């Protein structure tokens, strides 16, 4: 009962593409954005490329299984690897960064309708990666990334597993963690509620660290003792009914993606009965270093 994982993995030479700057460096690795120029095809494409540096080669190249294998408007997918010395993972460039970081540089312009649109989409990509039957295991605001205020995508697939047709794992994010999987390490799509709960609550409170001076090892019991995060000030009690839901012990009697997406898509219709936002303002729209007369976004570049 479990299909055939078709994706094609697409190996690039390292020639078809130039690092321009470095967005990052992990240790484990370093995240460059440069430009991926197909071998004449006249298309420039922003890329981000992160390369590896071990024995650490099975965790980058488990992601990019993942990313491969995943086609959606609110997931971040794989465009190629390059297998040089290092080991690279190529794939599109977010421009703008995670949205943790940008909920944060621009507060004072994120009206309630750029709030909800973000966490209708979200909850899009959520209920894709269900729908493939993956547990992403580590979403936060901080692995959603923006590729314009209005699109974000979901990423970072380091921890995500791939469930049959419930997985026991064994260094991880507490605070943004289901019950279940603090005490017994389950995660289900329902453990991603949970997170999703947790991110929706960055996003309103603008970025605040969730249990801010809380030492983790507590925090397993404040949460049996029935206690969660509070309501943030914008929020109307009918947005923070739907976070607290998301933190319900009950891991079924939390709502499911699907219902997300519908509830927050019925609050954007009417963005200020639903957070309340002194001065509700506008966002930004790029060509940045070399001429860019043929630059073509990764979502438009389709080779099948
Ligand atoms: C909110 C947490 C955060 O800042 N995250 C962050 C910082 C810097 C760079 C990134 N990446 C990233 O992690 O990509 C890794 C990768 C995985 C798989 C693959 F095939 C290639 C690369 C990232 C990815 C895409 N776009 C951008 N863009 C960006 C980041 C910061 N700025 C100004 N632009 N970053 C994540």
């Amino acid at each position: 009962g479990e299909a055939p994982n078709q994706a094609l993995l697409r190996i690039l030479k390292e020639t078809e593409f130039k690092k321009i700057k470095v967005l990052g460096s992990g240790a484990f690795g370093t995240v460059y954005k440069g430009l991926w120029i197909p071998e004449g095809e006249k298309v420039k494409i922003p890329v981000a490329i992160k390369e590896l540096r071990p024995k650490a080669n099975k965790e980058i190249l488990d992601e990019a299984y993942v990313m491969a294998s995943v086609d959606n408007p609110h997931v971040c997918r794989l465009l190629g690897i390059c297998l040089t010395s290092t080991v690279q993972l190529i794939t599109q460039l977010m421009p703008f960064g995670c949205l943790l970081d940008y909920v944060r540089e621009h507060k004072d312009n994120i009206g309630s309708q750029y709030l909800l649109n973000w966490c209708v989409q979200i909850a899009k990509g959520m209920n894709y990666l269900e729908d493939r039957r993956l547990v992403h295991r580590d979403l936060a605001a901080r692995n959603v990334l923006v590729k314009t205020p209005q699109h974000v995508k979901i990423t970072d697939f380091g921890l995500a597993k791939l469930l049959g047709a419930e997985y026991h794992a064994e260094k991880v994010p507490i605070k943004w963690m289901a019950l279940e999987s603090i005490l017994h390490r389950i995660y289900t799509h329902q453990s991603d509620v949970w997170s999703y709960g947790v991110t929706v609550w960055e996003l309103m409170t603008f970025g605040s660290k969730p249990y801010d001076g809380i030492p983790a090892s507590e925090i397993s019991s404040i949460l049996e003792k029935g206690e969660r995060l509070p309501q943030p000030p914008i929020c109307t009690i009918d947005v923070y009914m739907i976070m607290v839901k998301c933190w319900m012990i009950d891991a079924d009697s939390r709502p499911k993606f699907r219902e997300l997406i519908i509830e927050f898509s019925k609050m954007a219709r009417d963005p200020q009965r639903y957070l309340v936002i002194q001065g509700d303002m506008h966002l930004p729209s790029l060509m940045d270093e070399e001429d860019m007369d043929d630059v073509v976004d990764a979502d438009e570049y389709l080779i099948p």
